């Protein structure tokens, strides 16, 4: 179809609040409330000025069309079906240049809507940067790979200007684009759907905004109390919100039960955007797999379904806990229209009566008080585990009282029902709960507690009645569900209608979690979490195992704030013996009650991982907390299969929550692990182990072909961005002037050449001749050689250390033959055996070849910093089959903040390159800045070249992330989308990448020109992660 959009860029206050309320919010009193929406001298409070999309009927933009109460500030929905022709008439009545920028959906150089060195002239810049007034048409055509074949009818996909994209976007710039199958639509609506939303989360910092001076003048009473950089003022302009609607202002959702809810969600921009999204007591499922939590982060694209029922008001939540207490609410409204309702009559339906109390005790987190990896007292002098274990003056160190969910035979708490041989993993974690689809899961809760309490379940039905949380105006009589006094005992009815429990697609058991559901910003955090396990009708043994699964195993990874446990007073009291010095707000003391832990559990401390040889073993992951809960579970040695999809590493979130399948191979003792750099140095690795149980003889099965690559680690100049004539073209094109932390050299700072040690390749075992990067080989950059291989091989790396310390080289996936890498010492030469078995290649659902990271072990994390990081691909054994021609071609890309300042060769970096090496106080946070580099592949500002293809080609870019809990990178491509997954069943042009997420991302080049390449994270753009890939004509 031929489509018409009339869109005009107005200028205008928007309101954060629109009234009139006076609600009841979750970990939300006025002081938090005030925080943000106060109001000057030396704050602009609840409303900003901002530039916003608005609909029009004409191209004379002389009346407009509403936008729905729930667009809030949002752009007007722009529907495109496969193939249609959708022109976009833009007009800008606001005071600055802005673009019309799209996103899942096809255009020229000149209808991209956006402005970087691409080599394009005037012709093709009428797109670029439309000035104020000007008048413009954007031309799109749904002509992508558009909706997958696995994608649902319709996907979620934005638009906005990007001139400097982050400042358009923080301005109010940004809108959807739904994105439909050709031809779902019946009258702009998708064919059976009864409700169509869109949501954004969106931590909107209006600091960013071009309109804050505007904004200082108008709103600050005050205006010259108002230092930018008071951390405080900055953090007042960052509104926590649901389409611009902070504290449960977001209105206009209502829906009748029974109605068929379409979702189209997305997140939106930078590092402390780690949204986790909760619509409470609510059916969800996205790409017929089941989801209780949406995480997004910027411009992360996701739709999902919904069947609304149990009339009421609800809460639709962001469980980021930061977030969550920034007031990141709002409230949809189920309502009883009275539809009939189609009622199965779930046939034998069974009632899991369960008896939980909540009580204290002290933990110990670690029982050994040392580390079962190091060997070491926790507390040596000098030693990175010492912060978080140190005892003493003002610092509680090592062990705090917790109050934690336990389990009890019946009615009368008096006897317990004892920690059994396998549940000695759980630790800190409550007792199970577990269900089959259709029963009635009941939990008998006693307090027994200083404080109130009550347990929220994640993924469960529950009426009102039942809720765990409190908030309203929603019409709860009781509050006895919600609030359970410190000797009170209630009882708590759950039931597990099929669309909560997995799908046809699913795993048989869903990993899921209950809390304590009073004050989530501290109640978790003191000990009150336990797992839940919903599963398929009769897929359980009447003990509660799976039927046909030797283990469970279960995993909870979260950072254990201490600084907000209840109990942080009672422990000041009770463990340190200078009480009255205690400084709360201590950075420094703040540090030493974060455990990051598993089960609760650090430094090699977690007993129970054990699992013999070959056992169907099934881990269920999850996590909770904030913007620094990212994580990267891997387990090395082993691998598992997900819903189709081999890894080894699981990235988790606040209640994210993961079902692993794993049949174990390899026997010993390897390592669970957080693959996020500080996790691991802060005591996040813990130990499982493979045992012989019978075995019998020592190889339960197979290997075929043999290959040897030459490879060695060497110790170089390596500039991260040589030219920088491309950054300098960018900055003159948007008009704005800028100098760069990293770059630039200024006083006593280093700037970009740096001494790393990077892996190459070698011809001989001689290494007197060192492999030629070939010419699309040269995009790689700091990456080690690209190593390939075969669902059958083993592979040789013969692996100089040409360098000046001990490392060592091996790979995620990949096999070897028992829990164990050697360390390879200077000048000495040494070989690998990496086996390549069935599971270190593709899965069912798996894209052929499948690409794995291969990183330095003898220091995790300063080795990878200092430069020592390869992509490893496990091709499938193709075939007697097909010939007659293919073209194809291969791009690895790595995304990673290098933290120059954990570098070996920091020390060296500093005296050689440093104007002044005397100056650099190496704790100085100006300089913790300089030396932080945003980079794909150690390139940065367009430095990272050939990137280049041509139109009609097969482009299969590995994708891969390692580094930081910072180091969360959504991969967007300009001009393309890309499919993932086997043949390309799920379509998307944002990928979203954590350290240990690993992809093959098929794109089909079409359509001659330079794009852009970047993260859309708001800090990483503007740091430099961003390069240009060319897509020439034949
Ligand atoms: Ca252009
Ligand atoms: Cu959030
Ligand atoms: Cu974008
Ligand atoms: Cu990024
Ligand atoms: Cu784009
Ligand atoms: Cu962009
Ligand atoms: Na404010």
């Amino acid at each position: 179809r031929e489509k018409h959009y009339y869109i005009g860029i107005t200028e205008a206050v928007w309101d954060y609040a629109s009234g009139s309320e006076e609600k009841e919010l979750i970990s939300v009193d006025t002081e938090q409330s005030n925080f943000y929406l106060r109001n000057g001298p030396d704050r602009i409070g609840r409303k900003y000025k901002k530039a916003l999309y608005s609909e029009y009927t004409d191209g004379t933009f002389t009346k407009t069309i509403d936008k729905p109460a729930w667009l809030g500030l949002l752009g007007p929905v722009i529907k495109a079906e496969v193939g249609d022709k959708v022109s976009v008439h833009v007009k800008n009545f606001a005071s600055r240049p802005y673009t019309f920028h799209a996103h899942g959906v096809t255009y020229t150089k000149a209808n991209e809507g956006a402005i970087y060195p691409d080599n394009t002239t005037d012709f093709q810049r009428a797109d670029d940067k439309l000035f104020p007034g000007q008048q413009y048409l954007y031309v799109l055509r749904a002509n992508e790979p558009s909706p997958g074949e696995g994608d649902s009818n319709c996907v979620t996909r934005i638009y906005h200007s990007h001139v400097d994209a982050p400042k358009d976007i923080a301005s109010g710039l940004i809108g959807p684009l739904i994105l439909c199958k050709k031809g779902s639509l019946h009258k702009e609506k998708e064919e059976n759907i009864d409700q169509e939303f869109v949501l954004m989360f969106s931590v909107v910092d209006e600091n960013l905004s071009w309109y804050l001076e505007d904004n200082i003048k108008t709103f600050c009473s005050e205006p010259e109390k108002v230092d930018k950089d008071n951390e405080d003022f900055q953090e007042s302009n960052r509104m926590y919100s649901i389409n611009g609607y902070t504290f449960g202002s977001l209105p206009g959702l209502s829906m009748c039960a029974e109605d068929r809810v379409k979702w189209y969600l997305f997140g939106m921009g930078n590092e402390v955007d780690v949204h986790s999204a909760l619509f409470h007591g609510q059916a969800l499922t996205s790409k017929n797999y089941h989801t209780d939590i949406i995480n997004l982060f910027p411009a992360t694209l996701i739709d999902v379904s919904m069947v609304a029922q149990n009339p009421g008001v609800w809460m639709l939540s962001c469980q980021n806990l930061n977030h969550l207490k920034a007031g990141l609410q709002a409230f949809f409204q189920v309502r009883d229209c009275n539809k009939p309702s189609p009622d199965d009559d779930i046939q034998d339906r069974h009632v899991r009566h369960y008896y939980i109390a909540a009580e204290e005790t002290i933990w110990d987190y670690a029982p050994s008080g040392t580390d079962t990896f190091t060997g070491e007292n926790l507390t040596s002098l000098g030693s990175d585990s010492r912060v978080f274990f140190e005892q003493g003056a003002t610092r509680i160190g090592g062990s705090y009282k917790k109050l934690v969910y336990r389990e009890y035979t019946d009615d009368s708490f008096t006897n317990r029902k004892q920690r059994g041989p396998d549940e000695e993993h759980l630790g800190i974690l409550g007792p199970v709960i577990w269900a089959e689809v259709g029963d009635i899961i009941r939990v008998t809760f006693h307090n027994k507690g200083q404080f109130p309490l009550s347990i929220q379940p994640m993924g469960v039905r529950f009426t009102k009645e039942n809720e765990g949380t409190y908030y309203g105006p929603d019409g709860r009589s009781s509050k006895q569900a919600s609030h359970v006094a410190p000797k009170e005992t209630f009882t708590y009815e759950w039931t597990v209608p099929k669309e909560m429990g997995p799908t046809y697609a699913d795993p048989v058991c869903l990993s899921k979690m209950y809390y304590s559901g009073v004050d989530l910003t501290k109640d978790i955090f003191t000990g009150l979490i336990g797992p839940m396990k919903i599963c398929k009708k009769g897929s359980l043994l009447a003990d509660g195992r799976q039927k046909d699964v030797d283990k469970e195993f279960y995993l909870f990874a979260t950072v254990f704030d201490e600084n907000e446990s209840l109990l942080l007073d009672d422990n000041i009291r009770m463990f340190t013996t200078a009480p009255e010095n205690v400084d709360k707000e201590d950075e420094d003391f703040q540090e030493s009650n974060k455990m990051h832990s598993m089960n609760g559990f650090m430094y090699g401390n977690l007993p129970g991982l054990n699992m013999c040889l070959g056992e169907s073993i099934v881990w269920y992951l999850f996590s909770a907390g904030n913007e620094a809960d990212v994580h990267g579970i891997y387990f090395s040695g082993n691998t598992y299969l997900s819903k189709g999809e081999r890894r080894d590493t699981a990235n988790l979130f606040p209640h994210k929550s993961l079902t692993l399948l794993m049949t174990p191979d390899t026997e010993g003792s390897f390592d669970v692990e957080c693959l996020t750099t500080d996790h691991y140095t802060g005591g996040m690795k813990q130990k499982y182990t493979v045992n012989q149980c019978k075995g019998q003889f020592e190889d339960v099965t197979l290997y075929q072909g043999e290959r040897t690559y030459y490879i060695a680690a060497v110790e170089v100049e390596w500039d991260y961005s040589p030219s920088r004539d491309w950054e300098m073209e960018l900055h003159h094109l948007q008009e704005q002037n800028v100098s760069n932390a990293f770059l630039d050299k200024e006083e006593f700072f280093i700037g970009s050449k740096y001494k790393k040690v990077v892996y190459r390749e070698f011809t001989d075992s001689t290494f007197r001749e060192q492999v030629k990067r070939r010419a699309e080989e040269e995009h790689l950059g700091i990456l080690g050689p690209l190593i390939h291989a075969d669902v059958g091989d083993k592979v040789k790396v013969v692996f100089k250390n040409m360098a000046s310390r001990p490392y060592s080289i091996h790979a995620h996936g990949v096999k070897t033959k028992s829990s164990t890498v050697a360390p390879t010492l200077p000048g000495e030469v040494r070989t690998y055996i990496w086996q390549i078995p069935e599971r270190s290649g593709a899965g069912t659902e798996d894209s052929p070849c499948i690409p794995w990271a291969y990183y330095s072990t003898v220091d995790r994390v300063k080795d990878l910093y200092s430069g020592l990081i390869g992509p490893l691909i496990v091709c499938r054994k193709s075939y007697v089959k097909v010939f007659n021609p293919k073209k194809k071609m291969e791009f690895s890309l790595l995304f990673l903040v290098f933290d120059e300042n954990e570098s070996w060769y920091l020390d060296d970096n500093i005296n050689t390159y440093s104007d002044h090496p005397e100056k650099v106080n190496k704790d100085n946070e100006e300089f913790i800045e300089s030396n932080k580099m945003h980079a794909i592949n150690g390139k940065m500002f367009g430095n990272l070249q050939g990137l280049t293809m041509h139109v009609g080609d097969e482009v299969n870019w590995y994708v891969m992330a390692m580094g930081n809990e910072i180091d969360l990178h959504t991969v967007h491509f300009h001009g393309h989308s890309f499919q993932y997954k086997h043949r390309g069943i799920h379509s998307s042009d944002v990928f979203d990448l954590f350290p240990g997420t690993y992809q093959t991302l098929e794109m089909f080049p079409q359509t001659p020109g330079t794009w852009l390449l970047h993260c859309h994270v708001t800090d990483h753009i503007h740091a430099g992660m961003v390069t240009t890939y060319t897509v020439l004509p034949n």
